[PDB]
């Protein structure tokens, strides 16, 4: 309801510079310093075998969504306490509305 479709290639560019330190999107990928993140939505947090998650994400049983997920991006430290994901965040919703687009396409 409050997340608006944006632009898949902006989305794409955004995450090489934001998220790619740390994350991988294709099927087949490896974990990094992040859990790749293929399929993530739908799915809950943590789930992702083979990967070391913090007690905080675990236990915040986060169910995945273009919604969530937007919420999540904003500052995932205020929404996951404890998390170790050293991300500060982004704070437009433009900005966060192209990368989940690239996000919902990828991750499929
Ligand atoms: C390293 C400096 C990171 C950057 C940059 C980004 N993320 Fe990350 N993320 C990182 C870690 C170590 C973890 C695991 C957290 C834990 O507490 O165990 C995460 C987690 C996520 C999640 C949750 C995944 C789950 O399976 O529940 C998501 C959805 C996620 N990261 C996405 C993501 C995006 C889109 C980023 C770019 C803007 C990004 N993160 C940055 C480490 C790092």
């Amino acid at each position: 309801t409050e997340f608006k479709a944006g632009s898949a290639k902006k989305g794409a560019t955004l995450f090489k510079t934001r998220c790619l330190q740390c994350h991988t999107v294709e099927k087949g990928g490896p974990h990094k310093v992040g859990p790749n993140l293929h399929g993530i939505f739908g799915r809950h947090s943590g789930q992702a075998e083979g990967y070391s998650y913090t007690d905080a994400n675990i236990k915040k049983n986060v169910l995945w969504d273009e919604n969530n997920m937007s919420e999540y991006l904003t500052n995932p430290k205020k929404y996951i306490p404890g998390t170790k994901m050293a991300f500060g965040g982004m704070k437009k919703e433009k900005d966060r509305n192209d990368l989940i687009t690239y996000l919902k396409k990828a991750t499929e």
